[PDB]
């Protein structure tokens, strides 16, 4: 399937070279894989989720994203317009308050709830988990990650946006899960993205365009939105059959872009979000 003028991010996963703007995908688009969106929550009601997305869980008054951050989130990985996996199942755990921030208690029951409801989901091709959200380093956020991506859910994280070693934040500095950091559509480190070994892949994540809540939709920029593009990429690689969620980050990895971001720190692996998807 050829996505036209698709937002950069989309394009730009779907090519070994950037600056192009059509998003080719194979057309099965995640169907049969989850994506459980771990943020502020999704505006299940925007049409471009299709019916698609729900909140499952919320830890706040409201499941309603009264933020946008998780809506946009969950847009990048399987709205129609703006998602990597355009067919897939968007589960919203809203662990964050429309301020966005959120305790890591609660970010951690998040995690475990997750790893519990995929068994109350209908995900035959595989289950994936977006964690666009991030804070200092946890050893018990770690291994909150490293026990929902024990359980069979991909864990893509955000390498975070403090132009650091994502070994100091968490559920970043987690081994086992997939940790995403960000470029720009000039194929440079997003200024802001994190580095470090514990990186895993590098996703879109300078001025992406995604949903937005009130119906809405806007460009915003964060590691917090490579990490849905590699989430959305996972589902839809888990969808074909080339991987699993215990073997998806790597499988990216294998797949991605080499050398092809600039200014990538000396030690940072050098490896884009590629669906290696040929029409």
């Amino acid at each position: 399937a050829a996505q036209t003028n698709a937002p950069w991010g989309l394009a730009r996963i779907s090519s070994t070279s950037p600056g192009t703007s059509t998003y080719y995908y194979d057309e099965s688009a995640g169907q049969g894989s989850c994506v459980y969106v771990i943020d502020t929550g999704i505006e299940a009601s925007h049409p471009e989720f299709e019916g698609r997305a729900q909140m499952v869980k919320t830890y706040y008054y409201s499941s309603r994203d009264g933020n946008g951050h998780g809506t946009h989130c969950a847009g990048t990985v399987g709205s129609r317009t703006y998602g990597v996996a355009k067919k897939t199942q968007l589960f919203g755990v809203k662990v964050l308050d429309d301020n966005g921030s959120g305790q890591y208690s609660t970010i951690i029951a998040g995690m475990d709830f997750v790893a519990s409801d995929k068994n109350n989901r209908n995900c035959p091709k595989g289950v994936v988990a977006s964690l666009s959200l991030g804070g200092g380093y946890s050893s018990s956020v770690n291994s909150a990650a490293a026990r929902l991506q024990s359980s069979g859910v991909m864990v893509a994280v955000a390498a975070g946006n403090n132009n650091a070693d994502a070994r100091n934040y968490s559920p970043a500095s987690e081994p086992s899960v997939c940790t995403v950091g960000a470029s720009d559509r000039y194929d440079r480190r997003s200024s802001f993205s994190n580095y470090g070994s514990v990186l895993d892949i590098f996703g879109p994540g300078t001025s992406i365009l995604s949903t937005w809540i009130g119906g809405s939709t806007r460009s915003i920029s964060g590691t917090s939105m490579a990490t849905p593009h590699v989430a959305g990429l996972a589902a839809y690689l888990m969808t074909l059959g080339k991987t699993t969620a215990a073997s998806a980050c790597r499988y990216i990895a294998d797949t991605a872009n080499k050398g092809d971001l600039s200014n990538i720190p000396f030690g940072t692996v050098n490896l884009l979000a590629y669906n290696n998807y040929q029409a």
